[PDB]
C-alpha cells in the first residue's frame, strides 16, 4: 500500500555486499524505491539488483589505531556519500551493514528516520559479541578505549548532537537487526531478543555427475587473490585412483593449466554454480568463511576446513567445530594422504552426517530474503504509521 | 497458514524442473511438506530444494534412440511418448501416494494430464505452472505451433484420441479431448513477466505472472568501461566449437571483452587458442557477467533471454541452435529486445556487427529497460507462495 525509500548504507567487499543483495532485490519487488551506498566496482551488480547507486570512494583504494582510524574514515566516506546524495530529501528508512554502523546511524539520527542493522555475521547484545572476543583474544582494547580513535568519535558524535559516551553508543542495540544466519548458528541464541530476526542465508542447466554412485567432493577455497595451485594439486593427487569425483573451484586469477594434467574423476573450474555440485555432494573442502559454511549446510554437506586460506574464517570456523558439523586441517596436514584421510571419516561420520542435516533443516525455516524483507516492513509499520 | 501436504508434479529437464525450484523451497520455508515427482537425474537437486522425491521412469531414457530419423507415423509416435510420459508421473504419484493424498497438487504444464487427473481421482485442488506463455481461448502457442507445422492437433489424431478417452474415462472423465486438453486451471503460476506473455490482457486473476526466479566470488570485467558480450548457447549435448572460434575470431583486436559459456559437454580446449580479450568457461556466473554486458549473444531460451532482461541487456539470438528457443526468440523480435542471426549471418565479420549495431540500438536499449523494470516488479517466488497460500485459503482452507 505505501512505497518506501530506502537507503542501504555498506562498505564495498563480496562479503558485506552479496549477502544484502537478496534483501535489495525483495525490496525492489514490492515497488519499494532502493538507493545503495558503494563503489564502482561493486554499482553495477548493486544496479542489476534493482537499486539506484550512491558512489563513494573507498579509503582500502600502531598498526591497529591505523586499522581503527581507516575503519573511522570508510564510514566518514560512505557518510558523507550518502548525506550529499540525499541532501533535503531523507528517504524513509536507513539500513546498513555493521560495517558502516557510524555511517548508518548518523545518517538516520541527521535525520530523524528510524535504522534496520544488516549482519552477515554473528549478532551482539549484552551476552556475546564476537567483536569483544576477537579484540580480547588479540589483546587489544576496545576501540572505545583507545586515545586517538575515541578522540575522534567524540568530534564526529558532537557534529551530530550525539552527546553518548563512545563505547556505549558503541554498543548500541539497533530497533532492528536483520542476521542472514540460522538462530541454532548463533552462539548464546536464547538471549536473543525480539529485535533480532535470523533469517538465515541468502539463497545454465546445472553440473550434473558423471558417475551416478560417485560420491562428490567440492573443492574451493573461494576466489582468492593468491594463488594456491600446490593445494589444488594435492587435492588432485589425493583422490585421483579414488571412487569420488572431486569438483574444485579454483576461482578467477589461477589459470587451470597451472595444475597439469588431471586425472578423470577431478575436474577443476575457475567458476562453479557451487549449489548444483552441492547438492549432489557428500562433503565439502572449504575456506570455511560465514558465506561457504551455510551454502553448504543449506545443502546438508558437512565439512573439512582449511580457515588458513581465509582471515575471515576463524570464528566461522570455531563454530562449525564446536556444533560437530565439520572438521579442520591444520596447514601442516596438507599431503594428499592426510587430506583423503580427514575428508573420508567425516564423509563416513554419520553423527556430524545427522548434526548437518538438522542444520539443513534450520536454514530452510529461517525464512530468507522475503522473511526479512516482511521484517523490514513490519518494522516501518511499527515506528512508521 | 497452517502446514499443508502439496505435491509437485513434474517432467524430467532443467527447463521444466529449475523455474519451479524458488517456489519449492519458499512453500517448504513456510513450513509445508513437500513431495516432487521427479527422476533420478534431478532427485538431488529437488532434494536439496526442500522436497521429499518420488521417483518415476521417463519414457525419454530409451526415447532417445527410437526418435531421430524420421519415418512417416513419427508425429504420432511423438505425441504417444507424451501421453506415455504423463501417465508414467500419473502412476508413480498415486502408487507412492497411494490412500494418503497430498492437499493440493501443483503441475508443471507439461504433465498437465497426470497432474489434472491425480486432481480427480484424489479430489483435490490443483495449480498450473508454466515456464512458457499462458493458453486460454485468446492465444496458445502450442495450437499456433502446430497450425505453422501444418500439423494436427494431437486430440484429432486417432492413435492419440482413442488411448485419451480411454485413460479419461477410466478417471470418470468423458469431457470430449479436445475441450478436455484446453481447460483452464483454477490457479496458474506463469513464471514470465506479464508484458512478455502474446495477449496478456486477456488473461483473468486465475493466471498469476510471477516472472523468472531471479538470479545472483563475482567475475569482473578487465577495465571499468571495456564493452562486454556474453555468448552462452546453453548446456549444449551438441558441439558447436566453430560457433565459439566464429566468435572469438569476430572480436579480436576490437575493445570488447567476450565471454563464452560453452557448457558441461565441450572441452574449452577443443577451441584451441583464444584471442587475450576472450575467455571461454564451462560455467560462469551468468549474472556477474550480465551486469556488466552491452548484450548477450545467445540461443533465445525462454530462460535464457529473461535472464539476460533481469539485467537489462539486450539480445542476439541465434534460435537454431535450440528448437525450443523459436516461440521466445520470436517473443523477443516482435517486441523489439533483440536481433536475430540466421545460420548463414555467421561469419566473423557478421557476427561483430550485428553484435554492434543491436549494442548501439537507443530503442531496443530503452524496450528492454522497461522489460527489466516489468521482471522485477513480477514478484518472484514470494508471490508465487502467497498466491498458492491464498488459492488454498478459498478452495481448500
Ligand atoms: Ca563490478
Ligand atoms: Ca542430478
Ligand atoms: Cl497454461
Amino acid at each position: 500500500m505505501r512505497q518506501r525509500h530506502i537507503l542501504f548504507a555498506n562498505v564495498q567487499g563480496h562479503g558485506h555486499v552479496y549477502p544484502s543483495l537478496g534483501l535489495v532485490s525483495e525490496l525492489a519487488r514490492r515497488g519499494h524505491r532502493i538507493t545503495y551506498v558503494t563503489t564502482p566496482l561493486f554499482a553495477d551488480e548493486v544496479k542489476a539488483a534493482g537499486a539506484e547507486v550512491v558512489l563513494y570512494k573507498s579509503e582500502f583504494d600502531d598498526a591497529e589505531t591505523q586499522l581503527h582510524l581507516v575503519y573511522v574514515r570508510e564510514n566518514v566516506a560512505i557518510l558523507r556519500a550518502a548525506e550529499e546524495a540525499l541532501g533535503d530529501n531523507p528517504p524513509d528508512l536507513v539500513v546498513y551493514d555493521v560495517f558502516p554502523f557510524i555511517a548508518g546511524r548518523l545518517l538516520a539520527a541527521r535525520w530523524d528516520r528510524p535504522a534496520v542493522r544488516l549482519t552477515g555475521g554473528f549478532a551482539a547484545n549484552e551476552h556475546y559479541s564476537l567483536f569483544k572476543e576477537l579484540w580480547k583474544s588479540n589483546g587489544q582494547r576496545h576501540p572505545a578505549d583507545v586515545e586517538a580513535v575515541h578522540s575522534v568519535l567524540v568530534d564526529l558524535l558532537g557534529k551530530y548532537g550525539v552527546d553518548t559516551p563512545v563505547k556505549e553508543y558503541w554498543d548500541e542495540i539497533e530497533g532492528l537487526t536483520i542476521v542472514f544466519l540460522p538462530k541454532s548458528f548463533q552462539p548464546f541464541a536464547e538471549t536473543f531478543d525480539e529485535r533480532f530476526a535470523f533469517v538465515g542465508p541468502t539463497l545454465q542447466p546445472g553440473w550434473q555427475p558423471p558417475r551416478p554412485d560417485a560420491p562428490v567432493l567440492l573443492v574451493s577455497l573461494g576466489n582468492q587473490f593468491n594463488e594456491h595451485p600446490e593445494f589444488f594439486r594435492a587435492c588432485a593427487q589425493a583422490f585421483a585412483d579414488t571412487p569420488w569425483h572431486v569438483v574444485m573451484a579454483i576461482g578467477g586469477f589461477l589459470d587451470p593449466a597451472v595444475l597439469g594434467p588431471l586425472p578423470p574423476n577431478v575436474e577443476a573450474h575457475q567458476w562453479i554454480p557451487f549449489h548444483s555440485v552441492l547438492a549432489h555432494a557428500r562433503a565439502c573442502l572449504t575456506h570455511g568463511t560465514t558465506g561457504a559454511v551455510l551454502e553448504a549446510f543449506a545443502a546438508g554437506v558437512p565439512l573439512v576446513l582449511v580457515p588458513h586460506f581465509a582471515t575471515e574464517a576463524a570464528p566461522s570456523a570455531e563454530r562449525v567445530i564446536e556444533l560437530g558439523l565439520g572438521s579442520v586441517l591444520r596447514p601442516d596436514q596438507l599431503e594428499p594422504a592426510s587430506i583423503r584421510e580427514a575428508v573420508e571419516r567425516l564423509a563416513a561420520d554419520s553423527a556430524v552426517r545427522e548434526r548437518v542435516r538438522r542444520m539443513q533443516r534450520d536454514i530452510l525455516s529461517s525464512g530468507g530474503p522475503a522473511r526479512a524483507a516482511d521484517e523490514v516492513e513490519a518494522y516501518l509499520g511499527r515506528v512508521a504509521p
